[PDB]
């Protein structure tokens, strides 16, 4: 699988478990078409979103549903979601790990890209 | 003005100057409609985006054109842009500062909400 | 003043107020000697730590007492403190802002160096 | 091994390889005694620093030699090192992953603590 998502909780110092993640791909008409979705495991990782065949060149949006995560823990956070938008595979296939570090009023997102 | 945006450059250790910023408000049909925009100043700040009367409760998206910023510096970026999506909530008097700290393959964003 | 420290709270989305900050300069015997200190203001900022004449080239450590900050808010922290160690270098006129963004199990720090 | 260190490069979107890491433990006389050291692998991870028997309660300092890393890549960075100071094992043994995300003028550090 060439796209993995990892989410961490900076309040608890733990993986962020059961975080919903939706991936979209920009269509020819410039709309966001649904591409894949899943939820993080007990390790905070989401594997198996897509395949080498399906994950073609394009502009992708990874929406990490941070508000739903915080609300399930009884917390009212600031952001609706974390949104990571990037062009993928423009110079051939790559493997992408998208990591997000979450706090109620702040997040960071980082990409590790390997060949 | 109840909404300010501040952008910093983690590679050069400087304000991120002349970065385009677009603010959208979510419409009833779930589309994003333009709300305010500008370019960051020499201090990395964008003031005067909106007024108290215009900035009603709702869902807002702040899109920071990070790819064009890095390209103007000759540095290869990952993201198309940085997105910050949040709900404005009238809980007494409030001023929102949206800060973004930019690196080529990572960004962080924080909200500082003060009375 | 050539050195300012700014501290933000990523859990509450606020300046980090009344945080103790200690600055040390590395002495010839590799020990850290006290140089300046204070507490952050209601804006999360600590101004007036030093003067142009006092702030010579050398290695400095900024220690931010994050554990006491979180304890005063009733929140369980990981770190004893946040440390920022850097060399001051006379490359033309320079002002240093050391910013720290605090969460219970994570912090980030950035230097904004301006002319 | 109950202490692992992971380092990422936010400029390249890659593991930070060959980063030196020194761990110290506060001694009874309040000095930092050397505890363990190593270097990150091609994955950006440093395993095998210590053992369950050796990693007793205490206050530990993890120094990540970021300046040497950037200088080996031909870059002049701001910080001397990243310094992570924490009390370990106070409520019994835990496993600690310390992650650092590096840019030339900024870094973040996060702890994931598991039982
Ligand atoms: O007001 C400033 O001068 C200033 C300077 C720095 Cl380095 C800053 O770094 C930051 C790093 C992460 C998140 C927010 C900030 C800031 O809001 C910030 C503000
Ligand atoms: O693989 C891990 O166990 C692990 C642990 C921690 Cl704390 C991590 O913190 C991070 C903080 C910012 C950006 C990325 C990461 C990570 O990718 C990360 C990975
Ligand atoms: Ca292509
Ligand atoms: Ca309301
Ligand atoms: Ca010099
Ligand atoms: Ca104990």
């Amino acid at each position: 699988c060439p796209l993995m998502v990892k989410v961490l909780d900076a309040v608890r110092g733990s993986p962020a478990i059961n975080v919903a993640v939706h991936v979209f791909r920009k269509a020819a008409d410039d709309t966001w078409e649904p591409f894949a979705s899943g939820k993080t495991s007990e390790s905070g990782e989401l594997h198996g979103l897509t395949t080498e065949e399906e994950f073609v060149e394009g502009i992708y949006k990874v929406e990490i549903d941070t508000k739903s995560y915080w609300k399930a823990l009884g917390i009212s956070p600031f952001h609706e979601h974390a949104e990571v938008v990037f062009t993928a595979n423009d110079s051939g296939p790559r493997r992408y790990t998208i990591a997000a570090l979450l706090s109620p009023y702040s997040y960071s997102t980082t990409a590790v890209v390997t060949n």
